[PDB]
């Protein structure tokens, strides 16, 4: 049975990547996000706890992260896995080394400029509510809307004074971690700047490893 965690860097296409791995072969995707959000709309005590961490812009602390983890992957070891936002630390790195045998350890290796790029590309006219992506639909003329002229926004989290900061504390936390998997020798990394581009050497890598 396959052990094996996909890492990336938001807006590496992990997303996707991990979402094609989960339809076509036979696994169970696990994802942190996913897991500490159903907790919180359970309403169970760590999903309060998840709640009171986030909407502060924190961090689940390592070790009631990996408690909450390590809880889930105790009943699911019938099952090929492919782990999805844990670890995200190196103590949480560390305490599944201790736990479970992991094999494999995909990283999706996107520019931090690319990176930069698609986090901040989307701008907003505020009364019509309609969205422009300056990569994908960008507006007829620079920051203005098409159908008013009024001027386009961004959203904060869409600024890149925020996604710089965003990507650095990734990069702080996860540097780390890809150093301790790269030298235990498990690290596969995929370079790329789209997602299509680099989708069809994770499914090929993944051929021999886990059932179809």
């Amino acid at each position: 049975l396959l052990r094996a965690v996909i890492m990336g860097a938001p807006g590496s296409g992990k997303g996707t990547v991990s979402s094609r791995i989960t339809t076509h072969f036979e696994l169970k995707h696990l994802s942190s996000g996913d897991l500490l959000r159903d907790n919180m709309l359970r309403g169970t005590e760590i999903g309060v706890l998840a709640k009171a961490f986030i909407d502060q812009g924190k961090l689940i602390p390592d070790d009631v992260m990996t408690r909450l983890a390590l809880h889930e992957l105790k009943n699911l070891t019938q099952y090929s896995w492919l782990l999805d936002g844990f670890p995200r630390t190196l103590p949480q790195a560390e305490a599944l080394d201790r736990a479970y045998q992991i094999d494999t350890v995909i990283n999706l290796n996107v520019p931090f400029e690319v990176i930069k790029q698609r986090l901040t590309a989307r701008w907003i006219h505020p009364a019509s509510g309609r969205v422009y992506n300056i990569e994908f639909n960008p507006p007829k003329t620079v920051g203005i809307d098409d159908l008013t002229g009024e001027p386009l926004i961004q959203r904060e989290d869409d600024k890149p004074e925020t996604v710089i900061k965003r990507l650095k504390a990734y990069e702080d936390q996860t540097k780390p971690v890809l150093e301790y998997y790269q030298k235990k020798g498990v690290l596969e990394t995929f370079s790329g700047t789209e997602t299509n581009k680099i989708w069809p050497y994770v499914y090929a890598f993944l051929q021999t490893k886990v059932p179809q």
